[PDB]
């Protein structure tokens, strides 16, 4: 029935919490060495004997854990994506949802009634690990979705620790890259930079993009940037991208974009409510919204293109 | 789409909260008289313009609202089951999840680490000042959602060999009343704490069962159980620690005549403890809500029944996530 599906959505916070706590405990990382029986897994996770077995079996029943002859083990998906240290690890997103977003979303009604965020308005490394997991599939797709051989240089605006840019340059040996972010991010960028071995091919530029021009490059990337800010400041960033680009250069913007008709992309619409809860004036937008802003900024051509999972990009040519 | 399935589960708290808040706002009730535009619905709910349309459009994208030419409307399910005032209203489940259970599950980690329930700081009588209309709506929904299993309990057993039935911890008596309506030969007794009698009496009066049904005030951990040919335990044993569950089975055996039956129903976990998500989640609910409760399997229960001296037990599916275990003295 339609009502059974409706109630399953309504009570989805229970199974969500089961998986979020398992991620917070690093349960899947503890199983990366091999299968463990319930008593051993409980001891490693420091869980109480009352409900540990129920907890593990719930994960099995949800399809996010294997159990064979009394030993729990990762599924192919949890092995690939929820084991810490692996390149495709996105568990940082679940750890952040468990530590912060679950309780923040508990304040949705107040956000809806006031229109004001419901948050405070390590730590940095927690935010960066959540962002890496959010942008993980999109960063790989970004390296394949555009013919990068046509550009010499790329500047990632709001680059954080530089994961997207580093993968782009590793994937395309000809590229030179510049990451742009606040000065407090430089150490995290410098660490990833040194670990990549990319050397002189990659550089960091410290600054505030609401007070300083952007680095000049053949391509400029905006990953999960514009959705954080009220529309006039996003329009300011699009103008600065135009000024930083040469003729034929491109601006690339990717988000969990809402469908143009605003009736299908659930992660995008949910993201817009996260922006409500987290920011004074951010919101999630549609590809059509962005193409209007880009034409207004002076770009001559633009298209919307699917990326990965719920995320999409808008590309414009100066 | 394997990782996409996992991410849908892990972030299900968001879609949940959207629906839970829509229920606490009575959004679907506001749409009962007919479709409303965004600004009209916004104003009727006293929501800020910044995110009202995003909220409304999320519900459309989840498939719980319709939108035609900019007019938001109930889907057939929300119009039937999420409009306050209707006898079929189930929104009390969402209201109570929003008001209470969502935050409770926020403490799952502490419950798993401590083994202790997670459910003083406020003033005197704080607990007594909860929204009684929301509490009533929640109970109305649990009464309704249980009707399938009450229908099944009446049909799964040949009740003709038994004269009398007692429901132990009967609460408002819904199952016992339905069984008596379906099998008019049965005389019935509901057994529960004295404070439960008003809610039972209301259902008793509404049923017309009259002289064929009685309520008996009692504490089943402190007094003998009513003697009847059949004893029913609906969602009782799972609320209590194992020594107490065994104690109740012993008292059932003592209360029953030779040939009498004990009838237990629960959201049982599958015997292999790997399939039944409602049952496993219920066991974690018991962690968070009770000091000693636990969900169990049919096989677990048949062992306790054999140890209590019962004969000829079996496990039988009832309806949806509910199953019964029945045994003969
Ligand atoms: C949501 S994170 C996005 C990280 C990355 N682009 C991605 O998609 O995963 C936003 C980034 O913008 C940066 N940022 C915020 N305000 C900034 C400012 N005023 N100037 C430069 N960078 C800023 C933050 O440091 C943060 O790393
Ligand atoms: C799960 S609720 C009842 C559910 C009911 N059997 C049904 O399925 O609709 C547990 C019931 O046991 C009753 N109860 C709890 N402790 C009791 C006690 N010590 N003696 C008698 N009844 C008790 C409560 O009042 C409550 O009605």
């Amino acid at each position: 029935p339609a009502i059974d599906r409706l109630l399953q959505i309504a009570t989805g916070f229970m199974a969500s919490k089961v998986l979020l706590v398992a991620a917070s405990l690093g349960l899947f990382t503890e199983l990366a060495a091999g299968p463990l029986r319930g008593e051993e897994l409980r001891a490693r996770l420091r869980l109480h004997p009352r409900s540990a077995r129920d907890f593990f079996d719930t994960l099995v029943a949800l399809g996010v854990l294997e159990r064979t002859n009394g030993a729990y083990a990762n599924t192919p998906a949890t092995a690939q994506y929820l084991v810490r240290g692996k390149s495709a690890y996105l568990g940082g997103l679940l750890e952040m949802s468990d530590a912060r977003m679950y309780e923040l979303w508990g304040r949705l009604d107040e956000g809806l009634r006031t229109g004001n965020p419901q948050n405070e308005i390590d730590r940095l490394d927690a935010f960066q690990q959540a962002m890496t997991g959010l942008s993980m599939r999109s960063a790989h797709a970004l390296a394949e979705a555009i013919d990068w051989s046509a550009y010499r240089t790329v500047a990632d605006i709001g680059c954080a620790e530089g994961t997207v840019l580093i993968h782009l340059l590793e994937r395309h040996p000809h590229l030179r890259g510049t990451g742009f972010d606040l000065a407090a991010v430089r150490p995290s960028f410098q660490r990833r930079h040194e670990e990549s071995g990319l050397g002189d091919r990659l550089a960091f530029r410290a600054g505030d993009f609401f007070a300083e021009p952007l680095p000049q490059a053949d391509a400029l990337v905006f990953g999960h940037i514009l959705s954080n800010w009220a529309l006039p400041k996003a329009k300011t960033l699009l103008r600065k991208a135009h000024e930083a680009l040469p003729e034929g250069g491109i601006v690339v913007i990717y988000e969990t974009l809402i469908d143009d008709e605003r009736r299908e992309n659930v992660p995008g619409l949910l993201m817009s409510l996260t922006m409500l809860l987290e920011t004074p004036g951010g919101f999630e937008y549609t590809g059509a919204d962005c193409r209007e802003w880009l034409a207004d900024a002076g770009f001559r051509e633009s298209r919307v293109q699917y990326l990965a999972g719920p995320e999409s990009m808008v590309i414009a040519t100066k």
